[PDB]
C-alpha cells in the first residue's frame, strides 16, 4: 500500500484501497463548540502517567513516534467516557507546512499548527492488534498545538529529531515524561471515530482537550525538517501529514465541561 499525504497518494485517494474511508464514524471531525453538549454522565478523566516507560523514537515515513513499554499497566488512561483501562502504547504528532494548518481535528473550523495524539489500547482485548478490531479498542487523547511560547517539556523531543530525519531511522528515547506535554486543564470533547490514517479502522474513542498547548515557532520548524523519504532518496519534507475533517454523520460530540 503506498498511501501518503501527496497529491497523488493523499487522503482523497485512500478510499480506493480502504473503502471504510467513506464509513459512518471516520476521523477527524470539526468540533462545533455550539452544538457539542455538556454530558453530566461523563466520569472524571484519569491520566496516570507517573510510571510511563518510554523506549524509542521512530520516523516511520508518516510521522515521528515515541514508543512506550505497554507489557504492563504503567501509563494508563481511565475515566471520562471510557469503561475500563487503556494502556499507553505511543504518541505522535500531525503538523503543517505553515503555522495556520496542521491539526486534524478543527474547532469551529479553526486549524491549529499541530496535533498531538497519545494512543492507548483497551487492556480487555489483550494486545493492540486485537484491540483495533473492536469498536471500543483504542482511546486517543488529542492535544492541539498553537505557536507562542516554547513548551519546555517538548524540547527533548525536538532535540532528537535530527537523528531520525528519514524513514526507518530510530533512536533510543528513554526516561521521557509525557506529562510535560499536557495542558493545565483536562476539559475535553469526546466522540466515537476512527484511526486517521490507513487502515482507517473505526475503533477509537476520541478524547480531544479543549486547552491547546503553546510551542515555539522554532520547535515546530524543527518538526518540518523531517523527511517522508528514506535515506538516499529524493528529499520530500515531512509536512502536512494531517487528514482533513470528515463528515460527522450520525454522531454527537459531548463536552466534559459546562
Ligand atoms: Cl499506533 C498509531 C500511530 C499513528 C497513528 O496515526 C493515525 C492516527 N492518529 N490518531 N488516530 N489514528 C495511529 C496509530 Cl493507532
Ligand atoms: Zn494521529
Amino acid at each position: 500500500h503506498h498511501w501518503g499525504y501527496g497529491k497523488h497518494n493523499g487522503p482523497e485517494h485512500w478510499h480506493k484501497d480502504f473503502p471504510i474511508a467513506k464509513g459512518e464514524r471516520q476521523s477527524p471531525v470539526d468540533i462545533d463548540t455550539h452544538t457539542a453538549k455538556y454530558d453530566p454522565s461523563l466520569k472524571p478523566l484519569s491520566v496516570s502517567y507517573d510510571q510511563a516507560t518510554s523506549l524509542r523514537i521512530l520516523n516511520n515515513g508518516h510521522a515521528f513516534n515515541v514508543e512506550f513499554d505497554d507489557s504492563q499497566d504503567k501509563a494508563v488512561l481511565k475515566g471520562g467516557p471510557l469503561d475500563g483501562t487503556y494502556r499507553l502504547i505511543q504518541f505522535h504528532f500531525h503538523w503543517g507546512s505553515l503555522d495556520g494548518q496542521g491539526s486534524e481535528h478543527t474547532v469551529d473550523k479553526k486549524k491549529y499548527a499541530a496535533e498531538l495524539h497519545l494512543v492507548h489500547w483497551n487492556t480487555k482485548y489483550g494486545d493492540f492488534g486485537k484491540a483495533v478490531q473492536q469498536p471500543d479498542g483504542l482511546a486517543v487523547l488529542g492535544i492541539f498545538l498553537k505557536v507562542g511560547s516554547a513548551k519546555p517539556g517538548l524540547q527533548k523531543v525536538v532535540d532528537v529529531l535530527d537523528s531520525i530525519k528519514t524513514k526507518g531511522k530510530s533512536a533510543d528515547f528513554t526516561n521521557f515524561d509525557p506529562r510535560g506535554l499536557l495542558p493545565e486543564s483536562l476539559d475535553y470533547w469526546t466522540y466515537p471515530g476512527s484511526l486517521t490514517t490507513p487502515p482507517l479502522l473505526e475503533c477509537v474513542t476520541w478524547i480531544v482537550l479543549k486547552e491547546p498547548i503553546s510551542v515555539s515557532s522554532e520547535q515546530v520548524l524543527k518538526f518540518r525538517k523531517l523527511n517522508f523519504n528514506g535515506e538516499g532518496e529524493p528529499e520530500e519534507l515531512m509536512v502536512d501529514n494531517w487528514r482533513p475533517a470528515q463528515p460527522l454523520k450520525n454522531r454527537q460530540i459531548k463536552a466534559s465541561f459546562k
